[PDB]
C-alpha cells in the first residue's frame, strides 16, 4: 500500500513484502539488520515496519538537526508502540505539548544537586552488594551477573524512588520487590509486538478493552502503594525525604500541576527505565573487565588511589575517577542498549538537502554508528583508551549517542552513570572478577529485540 514512498523518493533499501514490510529481516535482531543495511545501502536508507515507513540517517549534521535543531518544531515525538492506557502520561511516551509540560516539571528532580543528596542512599546498597557478593564468592560457585546487579538495581530504585529500604537478594517475595521485578523491558520482536506492528489498527481495540502492555497487577499495586505513602504516611510525618516521589510531591506544592495519576505514571517509568538497564550495563561492564584483566587492574589501581583502604565513595570522588568513566563509556559504545533513536516527522520538512515526508519515523542506528569503521578503529575491540582526555574530543557527540541527544535525551543519564559507577567502585574495591569454564569468551548477543547476551554471563568472584 504505502510501500512505494522510498522508491518514489530515490531512497535505497530492502524490498518490502506485502502486509509485512521488511519485518522478516529481523530474524537476526534490530542491530544486525541495521549493520547490514549500513554496509549495502550507504549513508541514508529506508525500510517498512509493516506499513510504517522508517528512514535511517547516519550523517551527524542530519542527526543533530533531528535531535537538537528541529526537535520542538517537527521531530518532537517517538513512534507509538502499543496499548498504553494511563501510561500515556509518562514522559518517555508523552507527545507534543504535554511532554514539554512534563519535561519542565521533572527536570529539577534530576538536578545534580538532587543526585548528590541521593549518593549516600545508593552507596548504602553498594555495601549491601559486596556482603551478598562475598557469600557468592565464599561459596566458590560461578556468579550470574544479572542477579547480583539486578538486586542492586532493585535496592537503588525502591530507595531513591519511594524510600522502602529493603534488601532484595536475600529478601525476595517482598511486595515491592515481587511486583517491580515484573517491570521487564519490551521485546518488540516478540509475537505480540510483531503482531501489533503488522496490525496497528488493533491497538485501538486493545485500548478500549483496557488491555495494557504494562502488567495491570504491577500498575494497580504501585498506584495504591504510592497512595498509601503519598499522604497516609507522608502528611502525618515531619521527617525529611529525598526520594523521587517526595521531589514530585513537593512539585505539586507550588505550566500546570502534576496530576496524582501523572505522578504515578512517572514513578513507574523511572523504575521501568532504571531496573534492567543498569543491570544489563553493569553486567556488560564486568564482562569486559574480566576478559581484559589489564584494564581491571588499572581501574582497581585508580579506585584505590582516590579512595585509600576501601574508603567510602562520594559524589565528588566518582566524578574524579577518569579511567572509570573511560570503562563505562567504552562499554556503552559496544552495547548501547537502546540500539536506536527514533523521532516521528510531524510535517513535510527538508533538512540538510533531504526531503522527509510527513509521518515517516526517522531512526538513528546507534549500535551501527558505534561500530562503523569510518569513525572507529578496531570497532569490535574493547579499548577504553578511546575516551582518554587526549582522544575523547575527536568523537562526534552525534555518532556516539548512548543516552540520546537533544531536549528528549535521557533525563536520568546522570543518575544512571552515578549509580553504575558507585556499584563498580565498591564491587572492585573488594573483589576481582575472572572468567569461568561456563563463561562465553566470544560473547554472542541475542537475536531478539533486546541488546543482551545470548547465554547469561557468569564469572568467578574472589575476595582481594
Ligand atoms: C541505565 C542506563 C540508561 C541508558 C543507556 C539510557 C538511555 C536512554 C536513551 C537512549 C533514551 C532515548 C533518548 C533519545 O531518544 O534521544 C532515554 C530516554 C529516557 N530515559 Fe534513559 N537510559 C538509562 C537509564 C535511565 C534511568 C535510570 C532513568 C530514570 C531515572 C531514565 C529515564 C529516561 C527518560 C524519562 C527518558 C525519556 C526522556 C524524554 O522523553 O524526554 N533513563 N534513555
Ligand atoms: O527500555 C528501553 N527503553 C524505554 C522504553 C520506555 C517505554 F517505551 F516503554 F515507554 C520507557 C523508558 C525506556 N527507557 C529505558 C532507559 N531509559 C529509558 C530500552 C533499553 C533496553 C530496552
Amino acid at each position: 500500500h504505502s510501500h512505494g514512498l522510498f522508491k518514489k523518493l530515490g531512497i535505497p533499501g530492502p524490498t518490502p513484502l506485502p502486509f509485512l514490510g521488511n519485518i522478516l529481516s529481523y530474524h537476526k535482531g534490530f542491530c544486525m539488520f541495521d549493520m547490514e543495511c549500513h554496509k549495502k545501502y550507504g549513508k541514508v536508507w529506508g525500510f517498512y515496519d509493516g506499513q510504517q515507513p522508517v528512514l535511517a540517517i547516519t550523517d551527524p549534521d542530519m542527526i543533530k538537526t533531528v535531535l537538537v535543531k528541529e526537535c520542538y518544531s517537527v521531530f518532537t515525538n517517538r513512534r507509538p508502540f502499543g496499548p498504553v492506557g494511563f501510561m500515556k502520561s509518562a514522559i518517555s511516551i508523552a507527545e507534543d505539548e504535554e511532554w514539554k509540560r512534563l519535561r519542565s516539571l521533572l527536570s529539577p528532580t534530576f538536578t545534580s544537586g538532587k543526585l548528590k543528596e541521593m549518593v549516600p542512599i545508593i552507596a548504602q546498597y553498594g555495601d549491601v552488594l559486596v556482603r551478598n557478593l562475598r557469600r557468592e564468592a565464599e561459596t566458590g560457585k560461578p556468579v550470574t551477573l544479572k542477579d547480583v546487579f539486578g538486586a542492586y538495581s532493585m535496592d537503588v530504585i525502591t530507595s531513591t524512588s519511594f524510600g522502602v529500604n529493603i534488601d532484595s537478594l536475600n529478601n525476595p517475595q517482598d511486595p515491592f520487590v515481587e511486583n517491580t521485578k515484573k517491570l521487564l523491558r519490551f521485546d518488540f520482536l516478540d509475537p505480540f509486538f510483531l503482531s501489533i506492528t503488522v496490525f496497528p489498527f488493533l491497538i485501538p481495540i486493545l485500548e478500549v478493552l483496557n488491555i495494557c502492555v504494562f502488567p495491570r497487577e504491577v500498575t494497580n499495586f504501585l498506584r495504591k502503594s504510592v497512595k498509601r505513602m503519598k499522604e497516609s504516611r507522608l502528611e502525618d510525618t515531619q521527617k525529611h525525604r529525598v526520594d523521587f516521589l517526595q521531589l514530585m510531591i513537593d512539585s505539586q506544592n507550588s505550566h500546570k500541576a502534576l496530576s496524582d495519576l501523572e505522578l504515578v505514571a512517572q514513578s513507574i517509568i523511572f523504575i521501568f527505565a532504571g531496573y534492567e538497564t543498569t543491570s544489563s550495563v553493569l553486567s556488560f561492564i564486568m564482562y569486559e573487565l574480566a576478559t581484559h584483566p589489564d584494564v581491571q587492574q588499572k581501574l582497581q589501581e585508580e579506585i584505590d588511589a582516590v579512595l585509600p583502604n576501601k574508603a567510602p565513595p562520594t559524589y565528588d570522588t566518582v566524578l574524579q575517577m577518569e579511567y572509570l568513566d573511560m570503562v563505562v563509556n567504552e562499554t556503552l559504545r559496544l552495547f548501547p542498549i537502546a540500539m536506536r533513536l527514533e523521532r516521528v516527522c510531524k510535517k513535510d520538512v527538508e533538512i540538510n538537502g533531504m526531503f522527509i515526508p510527513k509521518g515517516v519515523v526517522v531512526m538513528i542506528p546507534s549500535y551501527a554508528l558505534h561500530r562503523d569503521p569510518k569513525y572507529w578503529t578496531e570497532p569490535e575491540k574493547f579499548l577504553p583508551e578511546r575516551f582518554s582526555k587526549k582522544n575523547k574530543d575527536n568523537i562526534d557527540p552525534y555518532i556516539y549517542t548512548p543516552f540520546g541527544s537533544g531536549p528528549r535525551n535521557c533525563i536520568g543519564m546522570r543518575f544512571a552513570l552515578m549509580n553504575m559507577k558507585l556499584a563498580l567502585i565498591r564491587v572492585l574495591q573488594n573483589f576481582s572478577f575472572k572468567p569461568c569454564k561456563e563463561t562465553q569468551i566470544p560473547l554472542k548477543l541475542s537475536l531478539g529485540g533486546l541488546l543482551q547476551p545470548e547465554k547469561p554471563v557468569v564469572l568467578k568472584v574472589e575476595s582481594r
